[PDB]
């Protein structure tokens, strides 16, 4: 019988957003990165995916958001899912059921909690009882971000050098995550923006500039941990919104240049700037699109969401504290 | 009689454009810039401007185009006749007749040819008799890009250090101007400009990636000169692109950021890009504003063009060869 067979998980991870970027790969196959990435998970973007192992069935299948998924984005879960059977030792096809609460026709990428979410549920499916390390390892095959996701509150994504040690730890924090939230300001460009992973190879294979960011990589590293430990809001948010920038001033060194920033992105940081005048702490990062995230702490996090409906639509502003556990399992 | 009194003269002076670019001051009152600066003079664009000395006039009075100026712009060149009464010695107020033959609604900028073609006007006006360094030093004082049109084809201008010091010089190139050209593509941006005079003193003053800028801007001098003397195209294109780029990363550390560039301006940079790939030389450059500049052996000028046309609408298409004389008295 079907219910005496079957082998499913199902698991819910959330997203992360990098503070100190991950920006070039030194393996692409393989997902390695030129450095290390320091995130916050967040609490009100997740996505929830169920697997089900089935001798009978002939193909992968995956449903994202009750929608068949077909054509590339089932092709690039099933190489997944190959290499998920490959580290379990099974070659039994699945049914992948997902559902991703973050908003991705607003640019938000699901990619990290994405993959996460589907390690997590296969390490329940198949019984692989992997650690937290092994577990983020096989997320980060799939997706450099989601190693990270593995994680709540601060974690850090480190490079290694191969599969067996690349991979994702916690960052002791005390407690600082509960202080802080991150507000998003969702922008519209009228171009299609280069894709992330094309993007990235690019940079770091061809940017004039990208030696600007390796050459600061680590003390942006060490000083983000240093104000992280001491629990000093000013001191991280001036780290990680120099280092977003000089992560984006490297696209323009690349050939040819291209950015992922558009004027309103700008217009965003000029507020930002506007609320430290006015005495409201508040850090800006950018990744892979034209969207801007604000690191705020909590007690004013309303204060500058006020200042921002200012200029912006009610309808691009999304907030969302830190949340301080990791990766759960349903049922 | 007026005639027997008056005291005037008329001049032209072609616009230049920066290949290693002047950004940022080290005096803003007298225009002494941070760096050394290498343009190429052009002979499409130009301004010629007459300017009378007469004693009954009670305020200086400015034609641009045949319009009666007004406002801030008549405050501007009224401070600046100031000082050319000052360095003359002589208290007569002025009537200016200039016309621009220069696309200034399209963005390109006349402070360049207007304060070298007004400089040189004054000097025949008055007889002062400066030598060329002299008359750089007067059109600098009102316009920093403007030393540099009393000169054809390549012109340093030499930084200093006090408004004695800071001035213009040829560069000797052995008429390796009489090869290239220069296309603008015309790019109109929604937003408005961030002006360039604020612009480059918010980020010379406060950008956090501006020291990248100092840290190789005497290699890209040195690079470019000798690229020049050896009338090396490839080897002064790589220069002059990449600085140009870096110029632009700067924008992005200052407090608040800021950018010249827009989409369109980067789909200009993917064509030449395309064009060297197909086996035509050229390169890039940007100023404080969207156009995109693309330096050119005239051999493969229409060659470029015919790219662009693939991509870009005709009216957006200008293009100009390098004059190789200087400034221009006019009878």
């Amino acid at each position: 019988h079907m219910l005496e067979m079957i082998k499913s998980g199902k698991a819910r991870a959330h997203t992360n957003i990098a503070l100190i970027k991950y920006w070039g790969k030194k393996d692409e196959a393989l997902i390695i990165p030129m450095n290390n990435s320091i995130s916050v998970t967040l609490e009100k973007f997740y996505t929830e995916t169920k697997v089900t192992f089935n001798d009978q069935l002939t193909q992968d299948q995956f449903w994202l958001n009750g929608e068949k998924v077909s054509g590339k984005e089932l092709e690039k879960i099933s190489k997944y899912m190959d290499i998920v059977r490959n580290r379990a030792g099974i070659d039994w096809y699945a049914e992948i059921e997902s559902d991703n609460f973050v908003p991705t026709a607003a640019g938000l990428a699901s990619s990290a909690s994405a993959y996460a979410a589907l390690a997590a549920a296969c390490n329940q499916a198949l019984d692989m009882q992997l650690s937290d390390k092994d577990l983020s390892r096989l997320a980060r095959i799939g997706s450099g971000s989601a190693s990270r996701s593995i994680y709540g509150g601060f974690a850090e994504w480190e490079k290694g050098y191969s599969d067996e040690t690349s991979y994702a730890v916690p960052l002791e924090s005390n407690h600082f995550e509960d202080d802080l939230a991150m507000i998003f300001v969702v922008i519209n460009q009228h171009s299609k923006k280069v894709p992330s992973r094309y993007g990235m190879s690019l940079t770091r294979n061809t940017s004039r500039f990208y030696q600007y960011w390796l050459d600061h990589i680590d003390e942006d590293l060490a000083e983000a941990k240093a104000a992280i430990q001491d629990k000093d809001f000013k001191r991280l948010g001036e780290v990680i919104e120099e280092n977003g920038l000089r992560m984006h001033a490297t696209n323009l060194g690349s050939t040819p240049p291209f950015t992922y920033l558009v004027q309103e992105s700008y217009d965003v940081m000029a507020l930002v700037h506007e609320c430290r005048e006015a005495g409201y702490p508040c850090y800006f990062t950018m990744d892979a699109g034209p969207n801007v995230k604000i690191l705020v702490e909590k007690k004013n996090k309303q204060q500058i969401i006020d200042k921002l409906l200012t200029q912006f639509d009610n309808n691009q502003i999304i907030d969302s504290d830190i949340i301080a556990t990791g990766i759960e399992i349903i049922e």
